[PDB]
RNA sequence: AUUUGGUCAAUUUGAAUACAGAGAUCAGCAGUUCCCCUGCAUAAGGAUGAACCGUU
């Protein structure tokens, strides 16, 4: 963490706020900041010690809510857009299977064959 | 001591598909108004110059 840095989120708001906007705009900005915190804090807000009852799923994810935060739910759909979750899945399956390529005649294997899956796996 | 504040929308329906939802960023130039300078025009208004005599 020694080089990081962080955008604030005063200064966000105010970069958004010069421009033709309406109220509800604005208050959408002003929310954005809690947004971002909320996903920084997600895996110590969202987890069953903190919260309790319907444990969803979120959709095409193994992101498991523990509630309606509804912020952070937001956050984790914006993440795992484009079906995420289920490309990284399926890239570090591709990669497993190019690994054992590589690696055939040394370990003593005759093929290595992906399993085709059912999308939802 | 229990519980409500936790329903994706959209499309195809007579649950399936969808899976969060669909220009960005950098840069010119002109215009708008006011000001200043400059050249020209238009009016007006000066100031001044230029030999040497004129017209029935």
């Amino acid at each position: 963490w020694e080089g990081l840095f962080w955008e604030k989120a005063s200064g966000f708001e105010d970069s958004m706020q010069f421009k033709k906007l309406t109220h509800a705009q604005r208050t959408g900005l002003s929310q954005i900041p809690n947004r971002r915190f909320t996903l920084w804090w997600s895996p110590t807000i969202n987890r069953a010690n903190v919260y309790v009852g319907f444990l969803v799923q979120l959709d095409l994810t193994g992101i498991f809510l523990h509630g309606k935060i509804p912020t952070l739910k937001i956050s984790l759909i914006q993440i795992f857009r484009a079906h995420l979750w289920q490309k990284i899945h399926e890239s570090i399956v591709f990669d497993i299977c190019q690994i054992l390529d590589g690696e055939l005649d040394v370990l003593q294997i005759e093929s290595v064959t992906k399993e085709t899956v059912h999308p939802r796996k």
